[PDB]
DNA sequence: CTGTCTCACTGTCG
DNA sequence: TCGACAGTGAGACA
């Protein structure tokens, strides 16, 4: 396997394909059938005072006896399925990094996204890194560094651009979630479905 | 009380 | 139709 060092000024993320096409596309398969997404309260937002559905679907899982912060609540994590256990493993043995948590976001198609935002890293162990695991559609991905955004953008620090692929696993570690906003835009022309997740070291 | 940060839509311009 | 860009606030903090 190759990566890819993605750096930028207080930009640190590595990226390659981790699950090739025959594994990704079970897992993917594995991953519609069994992830269990949020419904209600939890799939809306109040945004500039107007409620909203959250453009994507969302669930979490975890290790026993986690609790964490979300919408309003002080929620647990699901218990782990043996997909989500299959995804963490291979993460961990490749990298040496270990994870009790993961965020699931799923995009139905290239209307589904998420504006630029930072990791809450509040209650995150210090220091620990995101992995962030792609299924499906191939999504466009944007790295904006915080003092480069807006109308009149203190800083022209150039953006970085990558798609997340099918099986891909990108590795977003510290400073780069101080520095960097990342989202993934509305790209209308894609029809097909995407699983992200972003694995994560909560405190216990 | 006192600031700062956040989330995603809608409308306008091209 | 797409998209880039700007403008929109209430709630959770430190
Ligand atoms: O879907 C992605 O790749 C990004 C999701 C993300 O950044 C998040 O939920 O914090
Ligand atoms: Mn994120």
């Amino acid at each position: 396997m190759s990566w890819r060092h993605i750096r930028a000024e207080g930009l640190d993320s590595s990226y390659t394909v981790l699950f090739g096409k025959a594994e990704a596309d079970e897992i993917f398969q594995e991953l519609e059938k069994e992830v269990e997404y949020f419904t209600g309260a939890l799939a809306r937002v109040q945004v500039f005072g107007k409620w909203h559905s959250v453009p994507r679907k969302q669930a979490t899982y975890g290790d026993a006896g986690l609790t964490y912060t979300f919408s309003g609540l002080t929620l647990s994590p699901k218990p782990w399925i043996p997909v989500l256990e299959r995804i963490r493993d291979h993460v961990s043995g490749v990298t040496g990094q270990t994870f009790n948590f993961v965020l699931i976001n799923r995009y139905k198609d290239g209307s589904d996204h998420i504006c630029e935002h930072r990791d809450d890293e509040r209650e995150l162990a210090p220091g620990s890194p995101i992995a962030s695991v792609s299924f499906g559609a191939s999504r466009d991905f944007v790295f904006r560094h915080k003092d480069s955004r807006g109308k009149s953008p203190s800083r022209r620090v150039a953006v970085v651009r990558l798609p997340l692929a099918h099986g891909s696993l990108l590795m977003m570690n510290h400073p780069t979630n101080t520095h960097w906003y990342h989202s993934l835009p509305v790209r209308k022309k894609v029809l097909a479905p995407r699983v992200n997740l972003t694995f994560r070291k909560i405190l216990l």
